[PDB]
């Protein structure tokens, strides 16, 4: 693990809405023990910082502590200056035998200047850097980037911070998994026929519309987070418990998928997204998606994978809905098929947890039965990355790998279909499915 | 192919009677579900007023909740006849009331040295052609009293006319338990060797000998319910699909698993007597008689070969229940790492009674916990077995009444544990019973903690 | 309990001339026979007679005559003459047949009479300790099949009745369960998660050469589908028995058989070769097929949603009857070349002649990927018509009744069957020579393609 | 991308002279040189001499010689004597070689100067468009592979890395998995609920006939099971690659070794053939092995439980490398007669000579039950010492990689084995020609006993 947090940014945005609040509900749970420097443009004094901080954290809603703000206040010290100046890290250097943490919540156009600066004053030799999303929005634009931070950092320096991945129980599903040999013995195509993937909001862009209005519904949350939670899913069991264990196995899933049939992906817009403000009226950009993949390897070939995410729908709830085949056979005989098949249901969030739908004889009635168990998100993002735990970091090869899967879909995209907020979405949505299996309702907390 | 229409039971003055049949036809009556007159046979010289008020007193006295107007429906229905079972002139007399145009059953709660004769009267004075005979238990002590008596009752009647009636059986859940096996793919996936490593059946009931020490004594627990109730079970649980839908079709696939397990071994034979069963009326002071028994068994085909069985049954155990496990195998692999094995492996579990369900066993992880995840599900209905089973022979529904050959397989299986049965061992009321019961699955699962009711 | 004596009613008929008088004088020579024999017909001639009919008879079907061995059988051999619905006749039978006799009836008579002789045998209190055996046909449909079977079940036991079908005396029986269920290799690919699709070929390269009005009023269906294939399928298909006896065998068979749906005519496409109408007995105009080829499937747990293709006809390229049974590719893996050989892997088996195994699989030596076949025998040669029909008649008398083929799976074939037979779909011709009807290759257009069948060495 | 221009240190050395001048002769005739060749050496000769021994060497063979084939080779050939540990000679090849150039650097020298070499060719800036070609032994133990390693890769990226190993180059690596993953048959049958237990056989008919000195601090633990038939392990047990590149190949072997607990020293025998410390080179007291057999497992979802036994000697009875697969029984049906052969079915894939596949299987013939091999070839016989060197030589310089073991396998594989390095079991004598020591019969008490290999015809 690190035991020193350096903080390029700690004047912008997401400091001012996440990162303070974050760090102090670490030091409440008394998990800081190491100094903290934040470094900005900003001509400002440390006083200054430490009273941006305390309204920052105040104005989140957070339960204030002047006990708890006063231990973060003690850790942190203020560094100002041009990311772009040598100056600035003669200084750095100063102020630092250590093992840094370089965490970037800065525009992504600096990512690169500043890693390359931390080179040239010789402070990488013991450090990561976690650098906030974006880090790309294309294939050719993720490899520019991560070309110019891999001439100065292994591959295991690099953490790509995206706040969705914070979400996965990473952990949790494959225990589930690997660990239940009634559910393993189920988890291929000889048991499973379809697979449905829904992550739904139940809100529109509340904030910064003209970032949104630049990435769009695929790029925000299919080309990573829903990718990985398909490929957790999926993928074959790792050989050890290292991250880079596990993500060998997610880069073997992404391998075996062919590129997204744009003809297969279909695009939507909520009514009244056009008077977000920072959102162009013409805008083409979708706030919703569904979509046809697979996965052809020896587990999954033919079964198809269904995948919605939008903005705007009747709930929050992320979900993947697994079909299992009918049991096969005597269709001359009464009481040997149920009208829907057997399925597993695993809610990512909120809530997680896992339902078994089966079916029931009761008199001369037959019905459903749901077997259901259980099994913040960047304060853990923060707190793995400082401890140096890539589990919920995505590597070099996936990105590449899923940013390879989608680009067909960002460069021929399917005309815009309209929904009204609070529906499941375009109707076109439906006709994807439309020889399969209807989507179902989620199962909700 | 057609309900009876006309009930005929033959002891109607007898201890069942007033135990269980009275009962059991009065509820049926609360139901509405009586439609046909019934006609109570006994050597008693009494009037049917008296065989009412018996009737009354013996309904009252199990605790049923007594409604007048309902008993008088079933008294409605009732009339009586005095006689001999083994007199001819019985049977001239049963000839008169009954016609030609009638479907009898006829209900025998009597010793079973007399079906035979009864049956034998029966088919003498031509009262049998459009007939059902249903026999209380016993129905043989062993493979050669089963074969005996079968034999004779063939001579007169078709195998699709012989009810056998078990009360045991009248709590299984045949067609839930199918329904269950055969039309869920998620458990049928696992329903082999190929997932599962290990099945323990548990029969527990928590209480001793409460009447009719006598008629125990001379029975003993293997008799009593591993010869036909639990193997019925354990058939019902590893059967091949019946290709039909019919009684016979799912009898047809019982008779299979059966003809694929091998006859008991006396010496992997646990049996068990409980500290008190001596001093139960009607026993004798020096019993070898077995209030409990725990034994290992197999069936050695294609799905179930390897498959360790453990069967375990008794008297004056901690709980009453009856429970199918089964253990699943781990997940193989992986021994060098953390958190890929549960302390125990998964397992399915079926509660045949009371209050019929299915548990799923996993194991879950939240936070630095690793522990047990339960999902649960009732399915059929809390077993009322005697009434189930009358009204099922009524309407000549098989499914809960074992066939001659599936009588004759069990027999064949437990004889060697009948000729040379393994010494008593005492155990304590209460307790789960004999240690040596622990020893026969020294190697293999323990005994588990069954699935109670909540 | 074997048979002590052999009555055979219709030996002066073309049957005992063509096979029964040569399969008594093979047993003969192989020291098999040692009980006397009675040979019953209408024809009035005297025993010496008989003997002279015996002997040309064998001699005309090519075998070799050994004296010695010919008088031997005929040390065993009786005459009766008389009518077979006549209680006479039976009196007379009556005294050569002790009260401690073990008789097998062989009846290659005309079926209308197999019920008047079986009665008339029960009438003179001969059936005790017997058994029955019927030459082909027992019935031609569902009904007919039905009433002769009840009449015959008036007097007789289901197992003191054999419903001889010279086909099913070439079949493997006890070979073919041995090759699939002691070899683990292929009890695990036997199934529908293995295989996608099952074509079974019975081929023969002659036409009709005589009893032209007999085949006529039969047709492939009736004289190879309904009984011979079935039988053949349900060994293939059924789930192994839990025992060793011939009724354990026969219950796996029926359960096969009573999962599987009525034929659709709509898949049933029917042939007939140019030349039939001019063999004698054939009507001008006959439509009967002498080619079948059709659609079916087993709808349980081990087969379902597997395709069975079945195709039987006179007057084609070779003589040979396969099943062969097509495994689903290696799934997955498309994007990847080297994954997928041009045909996916084939387990083959040769049925008949000279039974075998063929499992086809593919190979790469060094930029060249090609087809490895991996062949071997089982059983024993069964091709030449005399050895099956030998091995039939011995197995009938000594109560072995694995090759006759039970009242229940009789049913169930005739059902499956039946709607075939009701609305016949129109007739192909096709040369003599030829695989048969182009329509054939419609039937597995979305499918697999008939393959060259594994012909012998 | 390949190389295009080859340069080989070492090339007046002995292994020149045995086995690389013959393998460019043989690669010239089938006209698969196209690039220019430079040797180096610290002998003060002219290239005439170099050309002059290199012909004498071809010649000494048994090579078919033909003075046009090799006048093709010497007109590619250049000489440039120097000392590898002198700066000197760097410069000197910094003329010779452009920044243009991408070399392939042969090394067949002493390992102690694999990183001197490296190093110096990185100080000259020779490196860029380089692979480096090393000849084997490449690290006697986990730690020694580890500082040598590490020392290369310092200034090379893993994939300029090829670690010769002459054994690999025998292994038909596209093959087999062309064998296991097109074929269902094949697939289905490919993991722990089919097999039951795995046989590894390495036989060499032949002693330490060369380099005693070498041999005695090698023994046959890292002389062929650490890399070679561990590899081939791998190749039989891996999953499916999800790519046709070489790393995904050994992405793939890589995850085999990791499943593997390390040797256990108790179930590991070994041995010494009788006459071997007569060797010239060998210490008369040596307690160096030349024959092992070991357990052990792959602890996996596809191999858990099934126990693996490896065997590996000189001066055993054959020259074959063989992997034998014991399938289960059929399960079930005990009490049955005919539902269990005397012995499992097996799967046998002969590796090396003459690579086939053999699936032994039963048969019932008449009332006799055997043994059935289905016998198919696949790939090329590898048997000659030479095909494998000229095959490694090639496909080095061609930048293809599956036959070169990664870096990543390599730690791997020394993991598994430095328990039995550590604490080796007492040495156990054989007698040339016999098939070991008996203590390896002990090793598979109570499990399948070693069976006679499968020889080529
Ligand atoms: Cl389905
Ligand atoms: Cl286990
Ligand atoms: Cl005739
Ligand atoms: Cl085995
Ligand atoms: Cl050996």
């Amino acid at each position: 693990p690190s035991d020193l947090l350096v903080i390029f940014g700690i004047t912008g945005d997401l400091a001012r809405k996440m990162t303070f609040r974050a760090l102090y509900r670490l030091e409440r749970r008394e998990e800081l023990e190491h100094p903290i420097i934040g470094v900005a443009s900003d001509d400002i004094t440390l006083d200054q910082l430490l009273d941006r901080a305390r309204e920052a954290i105040k104005a989140t809603g957070e339960t204030f502590d002047d006990a708890v703000f006063d231990r973060l206040a003690g850790r942190l010290s203020y560094l100002s200056g041009d990311v772009t100046d040598t100056g600035l890290y003669s200084e750095l250097a100063e102020k630092i035998d250590s093992r840094p943490l370089y965490y970037l919540e800065m525009p992504p156009s600096l990512f690169a200047p500043i890693v390359e600066n931390l080179a040239k004053a010789d402070l990488l030799e013991r450090a990561r850097v976690a650098v906030e999303k974006p880090f790309g929005h294309d294939l050719e634009s993720a490899r520019d980037l991560n070309a110019r931070l891999r001439a100065v950092l292994d591959e295991d320096q690099i953490l790509r911070v995206d706040h969705f991945l914070g979400k996965q129980p990473v952990e949790e599903l494959q225990y589930l998994r690997f660990a239940n040999n009634a559910l393993a013995k189920l988890w291929d195509r000889d048991s499973i026929s379809e697979i449905h993937i829904t992550m739904a909001e139940d809100f529109g862009i509340e904030d910064r519309g003209k970032f949104y209005d630049a990435v769009g519904a695929v790029r925000d949350v299919v080309q990573n987070h829903l990718l990985q939670v398909l490929a957790l899913v999926a993928m074959e069991p790792p050989v050890g418990a290292g991250a880079d264990d596990l993500n060998d196995k997610k880069a073997e899933v992404f391998r075996a998928m062919p590129s997204l049939d744009p003809e297969h992906c279909v695009r939507g817009q909520y009514r009244g997204y056009t008077e977000v403000p920072g959102v162009a009226k013409d805008s083409t950009t979708e706030t919703y998606v569904a979509l046809r993949t697979e996965i052809d390897n020896w587990r999954w070939a033919g079964v198809p994978i269904f995948l919605r995410a939008g903005k705007a729908l009747p709930h929050k709830v992320t979900e993947v809905r697994m079909f299992l085949h009918h049991v096969p056979g005597f269709s001359f005989l009464p009481n040997r098929r149920p009208p829907e098949p057997n399925q597993i249901v695993l809610r990512i969030d909120p809530d997680p947890g896992m339902r078994l739908q089966l079916s029931a004889q009761v008199g001369d009635s037959w019905h459903d039965v749901h077997l259901d168990s259980s099994f913040r998100p960047y304060e853990r993002l923060l707190y793995a990355a400082f401890n140096g735990d890539r589990q919920l970091f995505a590597r070099e090869d996936a990105i590449e790998e899923t940013w390879r899967i989608v680009q067909p879909v960002l460069d021929k995209p399917s005309r815009i279909h309209q929904y009204e907020q609070g529906s499941w979405g375009p109707e076109a949505a439906q006709a994807l499915v439309h020889g399969r299996h209807a989507w179902q309702q989620p199962w909700l907390p």
